[PDB]
Order: C-alpha cells, then sequence, then structure tokens
C-alpha cells in the first residue's frame, strides 16, 4: 500500500500498469507450491510471528512459581531489486508496443526460484521443514510406465490405511515424465481423475492429497513492486514479501523413488 | 468503394455476384496466415504508414536544439489484372451454371500466396521481418512420433518458463504430417486440446501461442475486384490490397527443426 | 499532458504559471511563419507520418503480381533542455514580481528560430521544401518605393493570370523596409487593403495569398515545457514539439529580387 513509494516514481499510469501486468504473467506460471498448498490469507504488513499452540517449560522443579515460553514461527521478509531505463520505458508513450522488460523478468525468475526453495527444502535458520524431510513417507518405485501404476496404486493403499480421502495429484519432474510419455490416460484413471503437476523444483515423484488443510503458506503481505530511487538515467524498483510455510499433516504426502 | 470503377463496367449484378463469390470461396481456404495470426481492422484506402513508437536522432552532441524523426512502416500495395470473356459471362442469363473462371482462380491463388509469403518471409525493401526469420527461437525434433510428442512437451516447458499461455496451435508441412499420421489424438492431447494447421508454404513445422496479440496484419483497404478497361471481347478486372506485418512478441514462437 | 512529468517536478502551480506565461508571450511574438500559414489541428502525440497520396512501384514489367510502397512525410520531433535556479524561483513566494528567467529566454528565441528555418528553408534529411525553394516563382525588383508599388502590381498581375485571387500579404526584411519608409499607406492601397509582415528571417520580400489551403503546417504536439530532473541547486526543464510543414499549391507563391 502506502509503504510501497510508488507515487513518487516518475512513471506514469499506463506504465504501471504495463510492468505489474508483466510481472502478474510470469509469476501466474513460475510459482509452483502454490499450485497445490493452501495459501491463508494475508494479515498485513506488520504480521510477525504465527503461533505453534505451545509451551516451553523453563523454571526447576522445586519452584512455586512454574513459568515457560510460547513458541511460534517468525515470517521471513525479502527485498529484491532492478533497475529500469526511463527512454525505453517513455517510448510507450510514443506508442511502441513491446518495450524491454529483461530486467524484471529474471528478477521476478529468481524471487520465484527462493519461495519455491523455501517451500520444498525448508530454512534452518527460520524453523521451516520442507516436503522433502518427511523421509519415513517413502515408497520405492521402477522406471518403466508399469512401475509408475502399480507405485500409484500402492500409494494409495497407504492413503487408505491412514484415513486420508481425496482427490489426489502427482508432482512429477519433466525430465522423468517425459520418459513415462504415453500413458497420461492411464494415469489420471489410476489416480482417479487427478492432476499431474511437471516441474523442475524436484528430481522424483510425490503424491499428494487436496482434500484441503494439510500442507499451509502464510502470508503477511503478498508480492508487490514498490519504488526505492533514481539514478541519472534509470529508476530502481524492488519486489518484497512476507511469508512463512508449515506442514499439518504429514501423513498426506507420500515420496516416490525412482 | 467508389474508386474501383465497379458501375463503369458493363456487367450486371448477377455476374458480379458470380465473380465475387468464386473469389470469396477460394481466399478463405487459400490465406494460411489469417488463420493463426490478428487482424487489425481496416483503416481505408489513404492510410499510409503504421507507427513504431520510436525517434532516430539525427543531430549533433553540442547543439542547443536536439531533433530526430519518427518511425513507422510504409503499407503495401498490390494490383493484380485478369480478363474475362463477355460472350461466355453472358451465357448465365441464359441460364448455364457453370460458367469458366479459370483465369480469376489462378490469380486469385498467385495473389494468396504473394500474402502469405510476406507473412512467413518477410520483405527487405520494406522493413518486415518474418516468422521464420526469429532463429533464436528453434530447437531440435526427430523423425518418429514419439520425437513429435517430446518436441511438443519441451515447446509447452518453454512457453511456461518465459509466461505465455494460452491456446497452443501445431503449424506443420503436409509431406511430414502424412509420416506423422496416426497419432493425430495424441498429438491433440500434448498440445491441450489445441489445433493442427497443415500447409504447403513451409518446410518444417513451428508452435504458436494464441492468446491474442503477437502477432498482427495491419490492413488498410482489404482484398478487392474493380474494373480497369475493356479490350474488343473481354473485359480487364483487377484484384487489390494494401497491408503490412509485424511481430509484437517473439517469445510466442517456436520453431521446430527436422 | 502526462508524458510531461510536470507533477514530479518541486514547483507550485504558481511558479508553474509564471513559467507559461514567459514562454508564451515570447513564442507569440517570435514565431514568424505562423503569422500567415495554415495550421492543421494536433494529432497528438503517437502521430508519426503524414500521406503524400502516392505509390512508388518496385517490382518488374512481367511479374503477373504488381506491387509498391506508399509515401508520406516523417514527423520531426525537437527537445531542448534548460535549467533554472530554485532559490530565485522561491524568491516568487515571498513576493518577488520580477524572477529571473533569462535562460528559459535564450532557449525559447533559438526554438523559434529552428522551427522558422524549417519553414523557410526546408531540411533535407525530412524531405521538407522551403518557401525560397521555389525559384521559377521570381520577379526583380528595383530599390525605390515606385519600383516596389510596380513590382506589386506586377505580382498581382500574375496572381490573376494563375487564377488566385485572396487577400494578399507582402513580407519584407526590416532593412529593407527601413529605405522604402514613407510610403506605407500607398503599399497597403496598391495590396488593396492587405498585410505587410517585417521580419529578419529572410533577406529580400516576397507576396503571398492568404485565401487559405496552400501552406500547411502539420502539427502533432504543440510546443510543451516538461520536467527532466534536479541537480544539487537548480531544475532541469524541457521545450519538446513535433511537426512537419508542406506547400501544397505554389502558385500563391512569388519571390522579390531585389
Ligand atoms: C529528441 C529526443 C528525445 C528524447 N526523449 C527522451 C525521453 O522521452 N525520455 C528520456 O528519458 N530521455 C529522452 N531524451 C534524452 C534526454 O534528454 C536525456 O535524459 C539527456 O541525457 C538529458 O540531458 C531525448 C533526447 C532527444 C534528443
Ligand atoms: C446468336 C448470337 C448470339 C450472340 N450472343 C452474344 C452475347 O450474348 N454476348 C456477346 O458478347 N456476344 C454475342 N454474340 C457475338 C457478338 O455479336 C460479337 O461481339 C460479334 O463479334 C460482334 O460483331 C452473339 C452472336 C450470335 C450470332
Ligand atoms: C534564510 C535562508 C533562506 C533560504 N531560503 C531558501 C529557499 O527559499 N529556497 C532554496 O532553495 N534555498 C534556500 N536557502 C538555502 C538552502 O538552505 C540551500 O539549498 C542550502 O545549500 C541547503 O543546505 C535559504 C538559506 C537561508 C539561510
Amino acid at each position: 500500500m502506502e509503504f510501497l513509494k510508488r507515487s513518487f516514481a516518475p512513471l506514469t499510469e499506463k506504465q504501471w500498469q504495463e510492468i505489474d501486468n508483466r510481472a502478474r504473467e510470469i509469476f501466474k506460471t513460475q510459482l509452483y507450491g502454490r499450485k497445490f498448498v493452501d495459501v491463508e490469507g494475508p494479515y498485513g504488513w506488520e504480521y510477525a510471528a504465527h503461533p505453534l499452540g505451545e509451551v516451553e517449560v523453563l523454571s526447576d522443579e522445586n519452584e512455586v512459581v512454574k513459568w515457560g515460553l510460547r513458541k511460534s514461527l517468525p515470517l521471513i521478509e525479502l527485498r529484491a531489486t532492478f533497475t529500469l531505463d526511463l527512454w525505453e520505458l517513455d517510448n510507450l508513450e510514443r506508442g511502441k508496443p513491446n518495450v524491454d522488460l529483461s530486467s524484471l523478468e529474471e528478477t521476478v525468475r529468481k524471487v520465484a526460484e527462493f519461495e519455491d526453495e523455501v517451500i520444498f527444502r525448508g530454512c534452518e535458520k527460520s524453523g521451516v521443514k520442507g516436503l522433502l524431510s518427511f523421509e519415513e513417507r517413502k515408497i520405492e518405485c521402477g522406471s518403466t510406465p508399469k512401475d509408475l501404476l502399480e507405485a500409484i496404486v500402492r500409494a494409495l493403499s497407504i492413503f487408505s490405511k491412514d484415513g486420508i480421502e481425496g482427490p489426489y495429484t502427482l508432482v512429477i519432474n519433466t525430465d522423468r515424465w517425459i520418459n513415462f510419455l504415453g500413458g497420461e490416460k492411464r494415469v489420471e484413471e489410476c489416480l482417479r481423475g487427478g492432476k499431474i503437476i511437471t516441474t523442475p523444483r524436484i528430481e522424483d515423484a510425490l503424491v499428494v492429497s487436496e482434500r484441503g488443510g494439510d500442507f499451509k503458506l502464510i502470508l503477511g503481505q503478498d508480492l508487490s513492486i514498490g519504488y526505492e530511487d533514481r539514478e541519472k538515467d534509470a529508476v530502481r524498483l524492488f519486489i518484497t514479501e512476507t511469508f512463512t510455510f508449515q506442514v499439518v499433516n504429514p501423513e498426506a504426502l507420500i515420496l516416490l523413488k525412482f
């Protein structure tokens, strides 16, 4: 909102709209975890920690008054800067329909990669545990389409034993999916009309349940673009966000090793 | 309109309608680029240039007043003539339902070939750059249906990385499509219910996005038929048009080499 | 409009009004061609070329499909910068009625000189042909008031033979008019109550007709003042415009040589 000093940048509304549209287009396809995790609505720019519902006891055994500290997850704030050229942006008012925005595109891709890295592999300094850390939810698979179908059937059996019943989704590496091409319809049938999501963020596959409420992404402020300063031929802008992540029910996740 | 001297030709309304219907039928199937590019509506017979939104600076460094010229694309005007025989046309009033129009058909085919040549391979004297000139948007493919499916999957991955997400279309040579016959349904599935367009204008394939606004055909006057003169047994007519073409976003185009 | 980043300059409305009024006052007296040419209303900041209504043919003689390019005049864009001092401008709010604006005045004079140079002597890189280039519309004159009156009578005879009949205007050099002082009323009578315009842009005289539609100045954006940047004690502003010029009917112009 107002903390993004957007009205102090030497840009018109058309130029701001151009920048926003390009960034939104790239984020929509490059944010992969949001395709299957839950998003807990924005809390605001002042939100700092998310409760864990637990107390850690710090007093001795014999004290009359006993006390401890409540536990929480601190939010992560990120900021990434880039520069844009003013003459090239001003050609848009002369009527050019294809203005150069390569710096914006590269920075957007790096920010998306950072967020997906946190979701899939966690952050030790922050206390986040990623999806690929739950090593006890792992089964072995072969390298043939028959093996993939058998693995999916076994995974559904394990879900049934645990009591998890919703739509099911397969998340798989692109290079591995290329070898399994030709069985897409059969894979969908064995998943009971579920989704397949190909991604370069992982090396193997995994199967998840999308009934709702098992993986949470907590947002304070969603991804935003703001203004820093101006340096003699160009404007410096930044992308900012604040978030954290947690896995509530590990039983809704199975790793495939192959 | 009135600049086509149509009311001065010795023809009746029925004969004019016959000629127009035949030409329209042939154009509708032989104009291939219009099957997947955008058409920017007619501007009129007086339109001359299309702006590029850019200035070229022509003054020295030390001048107090600095100046340059705006840049634009000039439109191309084409005219092709043919002759028709008056007695054979007059049999239509006696009641003949199949009058000979072979000269009209041949001229229509040549005009369509000219326009498609400009769209696919450009015009150096005019400043148009064709689709097959963007050589950096190229990936390699094999000569088996499995290879075609793999190439299409990789192309969709590249589109996803660039942020381009719309319906996808495959444009392929007819002789090459004959070898890939038998996998049409599978190709459609890998394209996510996209279109296939076979054409003899290219030697390989290409994949495009049809979200809208990436390839523009600018028309001043659409294809029209008019009257020139009369020579002793026949009427001389002509086909005319004025147009230009530009590729706005090269990221919505991938060339397949095989 | 908004492409002039005026709202980002550290100036108040009173200071902007002061600057605008001074510039307008100087332009109104120093733009000489606008005193007798027609002005074709503003088309906008995106206008790039003006049609000439002509085709240049570029194909061979034997081709079935023949083609060419439409012709036009590209517009000229000019920008000139100057600096103003912030403390001296801020005295205006303390109540000073005579603030120093000498840089603005000098830049305005140079811009007006540039535009008049284009109107009177053309621009070869742009394709503009100036008034003094039409050398076939020339008659000889002496250096006495009787000679001037005789020359004007002969010029009106030539206009009558060509069919041009409107109000007539004499455009003459100031130093030469000083020698012809004393016959102003007689010159007006021989012109039939026409105007006299003295100017330092030419060395001899010329006579024109002001019936309308013979000399055209095409404007995209009229003369405007905008903001560039700020450098530590001062603001950098600029004057910008985009225009072109053409002589439609050379028969409404006669050059006097003396
Ligand atoms: C004809 C012309 C047009 C220009 N237009 C722009 C413009 O739209 N935006 C811009 O930032 N600079 C523009 N410049 C350059 C601008 O003056 C630049 O910031 C200079 O370095 C300032 O002294 C233009 C320069 C010329 C000669
Ligand atoms: C019975 C008959 C019918 C004709 N009908 C036509 C006709 O409908 N249209 C035409 O152009 N010429 C027609 N012609 C030929 C026409 O007279 C031709 O232009 C002659 O060469 C003119 O002297 C016809 C000739 C004959 C004998
Ligand atoms: C009494 C006083 C009044 C001033 N007023 C102005 C002013 O109205 N505008 C201005 O630009 N500078 C003004 N200055 C100078 C201003 O502080 C200058 O930019 C300094 O160099 C900033 O450190 C003023 C200085 C003094 C001592």
